[PDB]
């Protein structure tokens, strides 16, 4: 009824929309993974009268029930997809997401790293990310590369119209306590490429983790902070 859904508040299989800013939304969906439950965030953005989707909902049938949510709550259909990084918590959902209409992108390095490691693959390659502190324009969002930090693919995305920052699972919610999942990390790498995204986008007003609640600028500082906690 208003606040931020949370991890035991979302069935795994049903997913959650919430309105972030004019035309922005979040979506958030639990899923099961080695016997625990997670939470999980995503973007939508309106593209004029289509939308723009930014990760999958963990899964293809929460990616399903995402769909479905979408067109109950927004009513304009999802056309595009980009998933920022490799992980089935970005790209699991893409090949429904494929039989639904909507074209799927990500860039060379997550297309790679999912095909390696049996993940579901987005379609078209994002060209122009290749080296940290690049960024190209995707419809009404800029895609930036950071840098290594959670993954050495991991994409960050912002909505300049409403001063969004979508971090991913680059960056942390302010409760987190540890760096979550860094089987893929580079926990040195970490904290310079939060570093560049504090100097890029100075003006973001929300900032969105990959996991958890958004909050403010302030969650890319906790997220250096429990970074350079955990490898040390
Ligand atoms: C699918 C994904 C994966 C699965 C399960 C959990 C997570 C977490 C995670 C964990 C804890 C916290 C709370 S907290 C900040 O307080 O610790 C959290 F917020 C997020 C993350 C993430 O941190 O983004 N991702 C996970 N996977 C799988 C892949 C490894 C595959 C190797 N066989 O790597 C990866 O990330
Ligand atoms: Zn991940
Ligand atoms: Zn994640």
């Amino acid at each position: 009824s208003g606040e931020y859904p949370t991890v035991n508040e979302i069935p795994v299989g049903e997913v959650r929309l919430y309105q972030i800013a004019d035309g922005v939304w979040s979506h958030i969906a639990t899923q099961s993974f080695d016997g625990a439950v997670y939470p999980s965030n995503g973007l939508i953005v309106r593209d004029g009268d289509e939308l723009l989707l930014i990760d999958t909902a963990w899964g293809a049938k929460n990616t399903a029930a995402l769909l479905a949510e979408i067109e109950k709550q927004i009513g304009l259909p999802v056309t595009r997809a980009v998933s920022t990084h490799f992980h089935d918590d970005r790209v699991g959902g893409v090949d429904v997401l494929r039989a639904a209409g909507v074209a799927t992108y990500a860039s060379p390095s997550t297309r790679r790293l999912a095909e390696a490691e049996g993940n579901e693959i987005p379609t078209h390659s994002l060209e122009g990310l290749s080296s940290s502190g690049d960024a190209v324009r995707f419809g009404p969002v800029e895609l930036f590369y950071p840098g290594a930090a959670h993954s050495t693919d991991n994409l960050v995305v912002y909505v300049p119209s409403a001063n969004v920052l979508y971090g991913g699972c680059a960056v942390h919610e302010l409760s987190s306590t540890s760096a979550g999942n860094v089987a893929d990390a580079d926990l040195a790498e970490w904290p310079t490429s939060v570093e560049r995204i504090q100097k890029h986008y100075p003006e973001a007003e929300v900032v969105i983790p990959g996991h958890g609640l958004p909050g403010g600028l302030d969650l890319l500082q906790h997220t250096a902070n429990v970074v350079k906690a955990h490898k040390n």
